[PDB]
């Protein structure tokens, strides 16, 4: 799994300033296969849920393009050699109203690499606000 969790929420349910850490990516060996490999440009995002469907809102960065990927796990060894774990910072939410069962920072896969980002998606095994084990 990937574990997520948001350490302060600022301001109001639609206007929010976050406070995260991406902590852990648990290795890959089941065999999931990237969702988005095949689309024309795929990236791996920092983003957040921006809807009541967990659809991403605007990136805070891109880590990687990754549609020339084939599995999940290909995609993991791309974003642990190119950030460090765990991954900490700051983003925004300004949309519809979330409350904290609706917050999520994590690791999305997306088409567009800034804007609301309505077709990405937290990537398989995400895990929102629970803590990994030691
Ligand atoms: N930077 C955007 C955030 C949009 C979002 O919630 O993804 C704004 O403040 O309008
Ligand atoms: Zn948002």
């Amino acid at each position: 799994s990937i574990f997520s969790y948001i350490t302060e929420s600022t301001g109001t349910p639609s206007n929010a300033t976050y406070t995260y850490v991406i902590e852990r990516w648990d290795p890959e060996t089941s065999g999931i296969l990237n969702p988005c490999y095949g689309w024309p440009v795929c990236y791996v995002t920092v983003n957040h849920k921006h809807t009541v469907n967990g659809t991403g809102g605007n990136p805070a960065f891109q880590i990687a393009r990754i549609e020339k990927l084939r599995t999940l796990a290909e995609v993991r060894d791309v974003v642990l050699k190119n950030r460090s774990f765990p991954i900490e910072g700051q983003t925004t939410h300004r949309g519809p109203s979330l409350n904290s069962n609706q917050e999520c920072v994590g690791l999305f896969y997306q088409p567009n690499s800034s804007g609301i980002s309505p077709r990405g998606k937290l990537l398989p095994g995400s895990l929102c606000g629970i803590a990994p084990p030691p």
